[PDB]
DNA sequence: CATTAGA
DNA sequence: TCTAATG
């Protein structure tokens, strides 16, 4: 957590690189297990050689542990961190629309900077272009201010659509979190369950609702279980609008609903513990559902959930408000 | 780890 | 179809 520090970092620094600078998977995954193993290390790593006994650890990796621990750089870490082409890509990347393979290639052609882009809004799809667009407010974190600012409108043509709806929005902004990233809304509808051949409508009736009041203002995607766009608060009476805001709406078999909505909501250490527990508590915890554990080995056998409640009663702890989910 | 764009 | 990108 400390001790080993600089290891980790320089190492995650190093696998990070060859991902996408490089295009080195194995490399790449090479100095993450790594990095992970030398991470889990109660130790003060002191020397190659020493780290070297661990698992993933080998000459290429130790070899570098030595030179950090013996200077407080590296070359190729310095090399990198200088590189005009690696950097890039680096930058590229934050676009959203761009992964590392576009970046890549956009390089190659010649487009590196953020004017670069502009100058060629045609070598762009959609997603991309509204991500151009929006590069400053898609950075900016969203105030809890504004966050129920947003979650009012929401549930609110949501309810008018159809009254038999269920919405919530989940995330960092269901447990306290003073700001947010980007909004996370979780629907679902009592006609819309495991079985009952969908209703793609149900997800299309309100996006369009979103819309035609003009909180939802672009869509990077939209399929018949997973919307995923752009919105904005009502710039009041002037002299202040608000910057746009990505948000992610998704449907969800009511039947699934509880322990989606448990998931999402995190943390996500807050989660694997209380996920480690139902095991020991005789159960299977997973983003849909809570099957009990049956000896042979495992088991299946959905357990019926109605709300959070169920979940939790289930592998008999404690309802914990989201508030203190933090772990 | 599954859903969506796209070409 | 596969392959990229989000989450
Ligand atoms: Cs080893
Ligand atoms: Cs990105």
């Amino acid at each position: 957590e400390t001790l080993n520090g600089g290891i980790t970092d320089m190492l995650t620094e190093l696998a990070n690189f060859e991902k996408n600078v490089s295009q080195a998977i194995h490399k790449y995954n090479a100095y993450r297990k790594a990095a992970s193993v030398i991470a889990k290390y109660p130790h003060k790593i002191k020397s190659g050689a020493e780290a070297k006994k661990l698992p993933g650890v080998g000459t290429k990796i130790a070899e570098k542990i030595d030179e950090f621990l013996a200077t407080g750089k590296l070359r190729k870490l310095e090399k990198i961190r200088q590189d005009d082409t690696s950097s890039s890509i680096n930058f590229l990347t934050r676009v959203s629309g761009i992964g590392p393979s576009a970046a890549r290639k956009f390089v190659d052609e010649g487009i590196k900077t953020l004017e670069d882009l502009r100058k060629n809004e045609d070598k762009l799809n959609h997603h991309q272009r509204i991500g151009l667009k929006y590069f400053g407010d898609f950075e900016k974190r969203i105030p809890r201010e504004e966050m129920l600012q947003m979650q009012d409108i929401v549930l609110n043509e949501v309810k008018k659509v159809d009254s038999e709806y269920i919405a919530t929005v989940c995330g960092s902004f269901r447990r306290g979190a003073e700001s947010s990233g980007d909004m996370d809304v979780l629907l679902t509808h009592p006609s819309f369950t495991s079985e009952s051949t969908k209703q793609p409508k149900l997800l299309h009736q309100v996006v369009e609702q979103l819309q035609k009041v003009h909180f939802i203002t672009d869509t990077l995607s939209k399929g018949e279980t997973k919307f995923m766009g752009v919105c904005q608060l009502p710039s009041k009476n002037d002299e202040k609008e608000y910057p746009h805001r990505r948000i992610d709406i998704r449907l969800i078999p009511k039947d699934q609903y509880y322990c989606g909505v448990l998931y999402f909501t995190g943390s996500d250490i807050f989660n694997k513990n209380m996920r480690a527990h139902a095991l020991e508590k005789g159960f299977t915890i997973n983003e849909y559902t809570i099957r009990p554990l049956g000896v042979t080995g495992v088991a299946g056998e959905p357990l019926p959930v109605d709300s959070e409640k169920d979940i939790f009663d289930y592998i008999q702890w404690k309802y914990r408000e989201p508030k203190d989910r933090s772990e």
